[PDB]
């Protein structure tokens, strides 16, 4: 919300033609799916679709109900006594290189401005055998640490992905936001310490599906929802937009905070995501609210946020609402929720709508289900497909066809080699259905018992 115009500014390239190109298989299963748009001029849609990311943000929530912040406190109490509070400052070492168990910064990943606008990448701004910093960089850093973050811009441009038909011809296109290589690796040493320990242990206690493994950890998470009367699928539209950054301060001083063993200056760096200024072409502008995309924090902070809101929501419908009532399974604004109880989401829906989040009963159209089980929600597009005392993670078939429909050149096989880890899970008569138009023109894949095999083997 609170889109501010600034003084235009050097013209940052937004990329505005796609590099997925059609396979084999895309006239065979013709999957209500193409290329997002990218440019004004693309012919395959009406509306301008500069416009229609900038149509957006409207305003969020100045205010937020208190009961936001009890529950957030309440829920730092059960996260903090798992995974203990030490969560300290990083070196720079470690935020490039990664903890024990935690991956290292990756290389590929883009520097963001200006060095991308001057044609460099992450490995010349930084040495990554002595953690050794660029002059420029050096002191950009050291300006962020004495509580300054203006010099931060974050570039900005469309996310070049395959989306639904309706959204191709209504131009909505997710969007992409880059923050500085300087601001990406002080996030990982404000909050790498934490991270390190969330991303271990996904499950029910913890709340989240962060760093998870759906070949392994589906087992785990079905099991533990097993025992559970009810499990509801509930998904958010524009849940990172529409984080208020009254909710930024909510975590900063709840949760993220000195007395949960953080570094002071975590309530500066969140600062400059619930305030960030952004750059697309030659607009330069401000957005006050909403989560931006980039790094790995993303995916961490919207799940912590999704068990604070979904509980408030909660607790503001059902009166005597307990805490354990419910029992949360989450990765980003992907919720799934576990319990005894019979809860109606419609009612939910219109208590949230109040405080700025918009829920809504996933996929279906509208009214959600009383009765809901674990066979019957979706979580990152699989389900849970129970086999022996195992579950295996069964993705869609309308998702697996559209993801084999297009690919982009020179990664064919690498994407080939990953698909079938997915498609595998269908079963043997729908793996090579998949993979035939493939094996048609002459391109070889491993055969179903294999990764069959490699999958099971997971589990000796």
């Amino acid at each position: 919300g609170a889109l501010e115009r600034l003084p235009d500014g050097p013209r940052i390239h937004v990329p505005r033609k796609t590099a997925l190109r059609p396979t084999v298989a895309r006239q065979v299963f013709q999957p209500a799916f193409a290329p997002a748009v990218l440019s004004k001029f693309d012919p395959r849609t009406d509306a301008d679709v500069d416009e229609v990311a900038f149509s957006k943000h409207t305003s969020n929530q100045e205010t937020l109900p208190p009961v936001f912040r009890m529950v957030a406190r309440e829920y730092a109490n059960r996260v903090f006594a798992l995974l203990g509070r030490d969560n300290g400052r990083l070196s720079v070492k470690q935020a490039l290189d990664g903890l024990e168990g935690m991956d290292p910064m990756d290389k590929n990943t883009s520097p963001g401005l200006p060095y991308t606008t001057l044609g460099m990448r992450r490995t010349d701004v930084v040495d990554w055998e002595t953690a050794t910093l660029i002059p420029f960089a050096a002191e950009r850093l050291e300006k962020m640490n004495n509580k300054d973050f203006s010099d931060i811009v974050y570039q900005t441009f469309l996310k070049d992905e395959l989306r639904p038909i309706e959204k191709v011809q209504a131009a909505k296109t997710r969007i992409v936001d880059v923050p500085p290589f300087e601001h990406c690796i002080l996030g990982r040493q404000l909050l790498g310490k934490f991270a390190s320990k969330f991303q271990t242990q996904p499950g029910l206690e913890l709340g989240s599906a962060i760093g998870c493994d759906p070949d392994v950890h589906w087992t785990a998470f079905g099991v533990a929802m097993q025992g559970f009367e009810r499990v509801y699928d509930v998904d958010y539209s524009n849940f990172d937009s529409t984080h208020s950054v009254a909710m930024f301060r909510l975590l900063a001083e709840e949760f993220f905070s000195e007395e949960n063993g953080f570094d002071p200056l975590v309530k500066d760096y969140l600062e400059s995501l619930a305030i960030s200024k952004h750059a697309y072409e030659e607009k330069r502008y401000l957005i006050t609210g909403g989560l931006p995309s980039g790094c790995a924090a993303t995916s961490m902070l919207n799940t912590i946020m999704n068990n604070i809101i979904i509980r408030a929501g909660l607790y503001l419908t059902y009166k005597n609402f307990e805490f354990d009532d419910v029992k949360v399974l989450s990765y980003g604004d992907d919720l799934l929720v576990a319990t005894n109880y019979q809860l109606n989401f419609d009612r939910v829906r219109t208590s949230l709508a109040k405080t700025g989040y918009k829920i809504t009963p996933a996929n279906k159209t509208s009214t959600f289900p009383l009765e809901s089980t674990l066979e019957d929600v979706v979580f990152l597009k699989r389900k849970f497909k129970k086999e022996g005392p195992l579950y295996r993670p069964v993705m869609n078939r309308e998702a697996l066809e559209a993801m084999l429909s297009y690919y982009r050149p020179g990664t064919l096989s690498e994407k080939l080699t990953s698909i079938t880890m997915l498609a595998v899970h269908s079963g043997k008569q729908e793996y090579d259905r998949l993979f035939a138009p493939f094996r048609e023109v002459g391109v070889i894949v491993p055969t179903f018992e294999s990764v069959e095999y490699r999958w099971r083997s997971l589990f000796w």
